[PDB]
């Protein structure tokens, strides 16, 4: 409807796949080459389904900060025959607050879903399903089961992936450029 949705749509159409694990279907953001991200609670194993294709996982890493605190981001390298468009130049370098964010989801359950979530707070610490977690972004939208892995964007920036909610607020794990240096 506006340039927020325009940027979000451009990311969804070229840089997302449907990831299925034993824990369900997730929006999965491709970042560059065969490297993608997914919430750590997806429990990625040796094999994952990508758009319903059986795919070997060549490497997977559950990120933690240098306090050895969960970040709830898993970086996955896929044995896929095709590279993602490189979107690393759209990742923020530092922890920040944002205005006017969109949360975008693409699964069997929620195809082509775009949610204007508004103002995003650098929340920091969250007890997420009982796990102490750092670098959490918060937005005032009642997000639901099925939106995990959803991409959080502003005009010009890919800032996070949806990892939980409490019925009134939603929570995303930050994406930082430094996670994807090669």
């Amino acid at each position: 409807m506006g340039p927020g949705f325009d940027f979000a749509q451009a990311i969804m159409k070229k840089n997302t796949v449907i990831a299925r694990t034993e824990k369900g279907e997730f929006t999965m953001l491709g970042v560059y080459d065969r490297v993608a991200v997914i919430p750590t609670h997806a429990s990625v194993g040796e094999i994952i389904y990508i758009n319903d294709v059986e795919t070997r996982v060549l490497d997977a890493c559950a990120l933690r900060d240098l306090t050895d605190t969960n970040l709830e981001i898993t970086i996955v390298k896929l044995d896929r025959n095709q590279k993602f468009r490189d979107i690393r130049h759209f990742l923020p370098r530092c922890e920040d607050d944002y205005n006017d964010a969109v949360l975008s989801v693409h699964t069997s359950k929620f195809p082509n879903m775009y949610i204007p979530v508004g103002q995003v707070t650098n929340y920091g610490f969250l007890n997420l399903g009982g796990t102490p977690t750092h670098r959490i972004l918060m937005y005032n939208f009642p997000t639901r089961a099925g939106q995990c892995g959803g991409v959080v964007t502003t005009t010009g920036k890919v800032i996070g992936i949806h990892v939980g909610g409490n019925g009134a607020q939603g929570f995303a794990a930050m994406l930082l450029h430094s996670y994807f240096t090669d």
